[PDB]
């Protein structure tokens, strides 16, 4: 049976008023910060990073500062938008190259590095949109092969942030089928009828965790106390946390997002139940 792990992953980059990345890591509330989102990519070779107006000039320094404090920083690709797809093996490999040379251990004269010499700690796949033609499995495998634990490089935490419902959309299922994802953040705060904190998340949680034994599962909760899917701390303590932790592959809690958490201080208590 699983149990508390003390792990709390939070999303950052959705609202410039949420403070700098450095501030997030300095709060001592998170064990991982995931920036969002690289929202444009595909078979045409055009890539875009959208951090909602945040000052990009200081992100590199903040990333390194976070890492020095033991807080890894990841980059989520995708999002709720419609500007991305990965319809071929070639497009998947080109995206890997772009990520590698722009944010990780790669270096190419023609490719600028948004955060300078900072080297990110992971990649999260937030694939709201996709088709059976997408090849996220090819991208995932390449990223997994660069998760080095005993050689020239550093660990790369490969994750996916998915909808509550099981089974997942085909393109997500194809990627997860590789079996090499380290963590999956199951969003239980979407309005999805039959599958959210109000009703059905537990059943889906059972299916998700059982289907991917090698992957650690995080319960995704919203820090927006105005949401109909918000879970009061006392209900996380006596309900959500205990139930989620019954599974052997429970990994922790994911929070959406830094902005909301900053306004409600949700993690102040939640980090103790994770
Ligand atoms: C694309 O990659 C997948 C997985 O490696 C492979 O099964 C498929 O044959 C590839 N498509 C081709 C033939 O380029
Ligand atoms: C949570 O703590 C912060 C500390 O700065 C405080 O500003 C905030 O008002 C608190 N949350 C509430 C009750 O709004």
């Amino acid at each position: 049976a699983g149990g508390k792990t003390g792990q709390v992953t939070v999303f950052w980059g959705r609202n410039k008023a949420e403070g700098s990345l450095r501030e997030a890591c300095d709060s001592g509330m998170y064990t991982m910060v995931t920036m969002s989102f690289l929202d444009v990519f595909g078979a045409n070779g055009k890539y875009h990073l959208d951090l909602s107006g945040h000052d990009l000039s200081s992100v590199g320094a903040d990333i390194k500062h976070c890492q020095s404090k033991g807080v890894p920083v990841s980059l989520s690709i995708g999002g709720y938008g419609t500007g991305y797809s990965l319809p071929s093996n070639r497009s998947a490999l080109d995206l890997f190259d772009h990520l590698w040379n722009s944010y990780f251990g790669g270096s190419k004269p023609s490719v600028p590095r948004p955060f300078g010499d900072a080297w990110l700690d992971g990649v999260d796949l937030f694939l709201e949109h996709g088709t059976p033609a997408d090849r996220y499995d090819v991208l995932a495998l390449e990223l997994a092969k660069h998760n080095i634990r005993g050689g020239p490089g550093k660990p790369l935490h490969l994750t996916a942030t998915v909808r509550c419902g099981y089974p997942p959309a085909a393109h997500v299922g194809r990627a997860l089928a590789t079996g090499i994802f380290e963590r999956v953040h199951v969003r239980t705060y979407e309005s999805d009828k039959w599958c959210n904190q109000n009703l059905g998340w537990e059943g889906s949680w059972d299916k998700w965790t059982a289907a991917y034994p090698a992957t650690r599962f995080y319960v995704g909760l919203t820090a927006d106390d105005k949401s109909h899917q918000w879970v009061h701390p006392k209900n996380v303590y006596y309900g959500v946390a205990p139930v989620a932790q019954k599974k052997d592959n429970y990994g922790g809690i994911m929070l959406w997002d830094r902005y909301f958490d900053k306004q409600t201080n949700y993690s102040s208590l939640i980090k103790y139940y994770a």
